[PDB]
């Protein structure tokens, strides 16, 4: 997260840290046993860390649960990054508090200019404290204006054309929550915080059926 601010301890209860010895990706707790992340963050061994703020110091609110299942979206594309979405099933049921809570799936797709909240432990140019960012949802055409012929259907732009505020490496798989709903997943972009190159996010609105089906199937 570039050009953002320190979130404040446990104000983002759904925000989790994907770990394999060291933080590499972020994620979103959508129910007690399932973390949603990015398909390009996939690896054999994944430990999901919840209730975090400083991931370098044990502060006494963390939950360390390994992943039972790592289900990459069947139609994931490695080049176009189409369907950059992945599901994680925890080894044990996560204990939900006020510091560890779920985030609601898209009730519907969000309007253009919807104020969102992006968060993650990614690069600011990795920090230790969680970084917060408030950015609006850009229109589909403006998203295609920035990325000509690169934007698919399951992608939208959330951020700024002015530059300075964007998601980056390490924030991948992180949440983009707009009005109580997880609308975007940190996917890709041309570097970070560059002008007219905002972050592209996986459109979670189009996967509620897929996500729910996968949960019921596992
Ligand atoms: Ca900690």
């Amino acid at each position: 997260i570039v050009g953002g601010y320190t979130c404040g301890a446990n104000t983002v209860p759904y925000q989790v840290s994907l770990n394999s010895g060291y933080h590499f990706c972020g994620g979103s707790l959508i129910n007690s046993q399932w973390v949603v992340s990015a398909a390009h963050c996939y690896k054999s061994g994944i430990q999901v860390r919840l209730g975090e703020d400083n991931i370098n110091v044990v502060e006494g609110n963390e939950q360390f649960i390994s992943a039972s299942k790592s289900i990459v979206h069947p139609s994931y594309n490695s080049n176009t990054l189409n369907n950059d979405i992945m599901l994680i099933k925890l080894k044990s049921a996560a204990s939900l508090n006020s510091r560890v809570a779920s985030i609601s799936l898209p009730t519907s797709c969000a309007s253009a200019g919807t104020q969102c909240l992006i968060s993650g432990w990614g690069n600011t140019k990795y920090p230790d404290v969680l970084k917060c960012l408030k950015a609006p949802i850009l229109s589909d055409s403006s998203c295609k204006s920035a990325y000509p012929g690169q934007i698919t259907s399951n992608m939208f732009c959330a951020g700024y054309l002015e530059g300075g505020k964007d998601s980056c490496q390490g924030d991948s798989g992180g949440p983009v929550v707009c009005s109580g709903k997880l609308q975007g997943i940190v996917s890709w972009g041309s570097g970070c915080a560059q002008k007219n190159k905002p972050g592209v996010y996986t459109k979670v609105c189009n996967y509620v059926s897929w996500i729910k089906q996968t949960i019921a199937s596992n």
